[PDB]
């Protein structure tokens, strides 16, 4: 298995907006946001609070698109 996603590197608060310093790239299962598209995620918020070592999923981002 060689997919990467989008991990929470800290705890991210409900409605904070997505800075580089918050985002890792790891395998994990379930698959969420690809790891390619961290530079994307910049600047726009979460709809909820993500635990550290959350995988980030499409739902959980607003204006998320793919």
């Amino acid at each position: 298995m060689n997919q990467a996603s989008v991990v929470a590197n800290q705890l991210i608060p409900i409605n904070t907006m997505l800075t580089l310093v918050m985002m890792r790239s790891e395998v994990v299962t379930p698959v969420g946001i690809p790891a390619e598209d961290i530079p994307r995620l910049v600047s726009m918020q979460v709809n909820r609070a993500v635990p550290l070592g959350t995988t980030l999923m499409p739902d959980m981002v607003k204006g998320y698109a793919a």
